[PDB]
């Protein structure tokens, strides 16, 4: 994280503007997580099937 | 580790397991995102 003492000079725009940035920085890492997991569940799901 | 001669039991017990994994994951990037947040709230707040 950044340090307070820095930010604390800037605008409240400019700040604001920080935190809208890290929202679908977030989103797309969990997205990412999500799609890491469907390729695991892969092959045990085509065991399953195999009888 | 091939898993055709697993049981069906074992099978589905295996992928139980990974729900609790990956909510993990997801957990440890909601925490770190938190973390980045704070002093820029803090920040705000400060005005």
């Amino acid at each position: 994280s950044m340090d307070y003492e820095f930010l604390k000079s800037w605008t409240v725009e400019d700040l604001q503007k920080r935190l809208l940035a890290l929202d679908p920085m977030m989103e797309q890492e969990i997205e990412e997580i999500r799609q890491k997991y469907q390729s695991k569940r892969q092959p045990i799901l085509d065991a399953i099937e195999a009888k």
